[PDB]
């Protein structure tokens, strides 16, 4: 909410989620919607355009605006919104995002080590001198996975990490408040550097999967308390 | 272009890409920009909001609008735009997207077969009676990969496929114009069904990688002529 546009956007998303405006149906006319929400038509139009780009709506000239099935039309951009809309399902959403990070990274880290080890090493070296605090590590960690994704030579993995950033770093800012989380991560970045230097193979997959499991354990034990 | 908003959006993206409005700098004032493009301020605002959601810009109240480094702020949503902006790099972009589909699917197809084989089988069965035409196969193929992504039980893989849809199906509509491409795909869906039924393991990874390589060969030989 806050600003009129912010309030309108949140109102419409909440209305779609709670089925006031069910996915699969037509959105109410602009005049009725603006009057219902309490914003000007120009403010509403700007919000509708934003929602359309995020996949919540489909807008077409000379045609009623449709409320989409966002599970079919939205991308990673809605992760943060999903976390806000369904608090009870947040634990599972987080586990799912961490699993995606682990498994997709096995692919691009292996490729990065083979195709651009110099870039991979530069990325991993950023862990040096990192501040021993949650916010610093949350950003460092995200930057390392995103950096390795681009270091693969296939920027599409980078675009995927870009979409994951919002919720991924949010998790990180809480996860890395745990000193052990920071320690395990540093050990991981250091091991990855060694594997890259040695031109290792199977060890990369096993090392990344192991990190996902161990970091996942630390997170789960933190999550269980909340 | 076409509509005023369409023209304005294309103009701004082209200007960012060609460094008229360099990433890392501030976007020209709205009054100047609307006058330069030839659209109303309201049309411009709607376009700016759309561009911001796609990651091209960062808009903040009481602060100049920044032109972002889209490689850092944009997600899969920009794939189609990238293809239109850099024709010479399209062949590589396509190869990269196909590689992502292949490698990420090894993960979610394996998971789907283990966690929800019934859902995986339902998805694969949609290949039955499929029309022997490019458009039909492009949609079927995308629906099968997206379907298996959701069948994994981790919807985030589905969100990734959602973001890939635009460019992925565009490739498909051309790729599947080749009768052999359609045949190889049907053989693949049928083999996947058999592997799911048998509760196969290593065969899944090997089969998916093989399909990526063989379909990639067919596509490359088509691409080379263009
Ligand atoms: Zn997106």
């Amino acid at each position: 909410a806050q600003s009129p546009a912010g309030f309108a956007e949140e109102y419409i998303i909440e209305s779609i989620w709670n089925n006031r405006f069910p996915p699969g149906t037509i959105l109410p006319a602009e005049r009725e919607l603006s009057e219902l929400i309490g914003v000007t038509r120009t403010t509403l139009r700007e919000v509708l355009q934003r929602l359309a780009r995020d996949g919540w709506l489909t807008i077409q000239h000379g045609k009623p605006t449709k409320v989409n099935n966002f599970w079919e039309t939205s991308g990673l951009n809605i992760l943060e919104t999903l976390a806000r809309l369904d608090h009870e399902s947040v634990p599972q959403l987080i586990d799912n995002l961490l699993s995606v990070r682990t498994n997709i990274s096995t692919i691009f880290i292996r490729t990065a080590f083979r195709q651009h080890p110099d870039k991979a090493q530069e990325v991993l070296a950023t862990a040096n001198e990192v501040a021993d605090h949650a916010d610093a590590f949350a950003e460092l960690d995200y930057n390392i996975f995103r950096g390795l994704a681009f270091a693969s030579g296939n920027p599409i993995y980078g675009l995927i990490l870009n979409g994951m950033k919002g919720l991924y770093t949010r998790i990180g800012r809480h996860y890395f408040a745990n000193p052990e989380a920071r320690s395990l991560a540093l050990g991981f970045y250091h091991k990855l550097s060694a594997l890259c230097s040695e031109g290792a193979h199977d060890q990369v997959y096993e090392t990344v999967r192991r990190y996902g499991h161990e970091s996942g354990e630390i997170w789960h034990r933190m999550q269980k308390n909340l």
